[PDB]
């Protein structure tokens, strides 16, 4: 997160850290929040060889009882996921077991432009900086979809322009996946934006994506 400040510890505590495991480099982080005791919800683009989720983290780099460190057993990736386009760019996780509920470790369960909403995540807080130890969010602003035209495959039913250029608070590397809260909903998940974080930056619009979300949590 470019620009935001350090969240109150355990104050977001559907919050999802995930290590990303390929076959043939070294490990990559996302976010990821927990909509069900189960599931985490992810961008697509985060999918991998397999993940590792830590629940009830602040400073990831400072182990604590809070922790749930659990196994992801399948991803399921929404199967139009497309590397040309980028739509579509969302993916369950089941976990191996049920999650404990506790005061640091919740779900999150179930938009027009001018809206504020917040985003959160442990990623880069520079354009040349490291992700961040502690968990940080921003307040960003939802745009007229015409401020999100110089992305060329970018669709207004299916994804949020987010973000005043006027402003340089942005989501970076290592928030991808991340929740877009408006009013405590999550309307959005971050996707991705330009090289030099330069807003707005384009988030998958969760309300088009329901009905496939409640297929695969009603057959699992
Ligand atoms: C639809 C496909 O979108 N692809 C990407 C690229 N991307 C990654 O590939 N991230 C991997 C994790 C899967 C990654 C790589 C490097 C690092 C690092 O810290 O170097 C962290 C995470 C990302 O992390 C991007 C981060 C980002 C978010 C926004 Cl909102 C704006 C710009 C931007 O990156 C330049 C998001 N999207
Ligand atoms: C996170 O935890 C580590 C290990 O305790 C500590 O060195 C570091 O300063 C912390 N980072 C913070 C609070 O930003
Ligand atoms: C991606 O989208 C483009 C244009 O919609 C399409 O031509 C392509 O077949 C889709 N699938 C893949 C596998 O990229
Ligand atoms: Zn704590």
């Amino acid at each position: 997160i470019i620009g935001g400040t350090e969240s109150k510890p355990h104050s977001r505590p559907y919050m999802a850290y995930l290590e990303i495991v390929t076959s043939n480099g070294p490990s990559k982080f996302c976010g990821g929040f927990l909509i069900r005791r189960n599931f985490v919800l992810t961008a697509a683009h985060c999918a991998g060889r397999s993940i590792t989720v830590t629940l009830g983290a602040h400073n990831i780099t400072e182990e604590e009882d809070t922790w749930q460190k659990l196994e992801v057993i399948k991803q399921f990736r929404h199967p139009k996921y497309n590397t040309s386009t980028l739509h579509h760019d969302i993916m369950l996780l089941k976990l191996k077991e049920k999650a404990s509920l506790t005061l640091a470790v919740g779900t999150l369960p179930f938009v027009p432009p001018g809206r504020m909403c917040r985003v959160a995540g442990w990623g880069r807080t520079g354009v040349l900086k490291p992700g961040s130890d502690t968990l940080q969010e921003v307040k960003l602003r939802l745009m007229d979809p015409q401020a999100c035209s110089h992305f060329r495959d970018f669709d207004h039913n299916l994804q949020l322009c987010v973000g005043n250029p006027r402003k340089t608070k942005s989501a970076f590397k290592g928030d991808s996946g991340g929740p877009l809260l408006c009013a405590g909903v999550a309307q959005g998940i971050v996707s991705y934006g330009r090289s030099d974080a330069k807003p707005p930056a384009v988030f998958t619009r969760i309300s088009h994506y329901r009905p496939w979300i409640n297929q695969i949590l009603q057959a699992n």
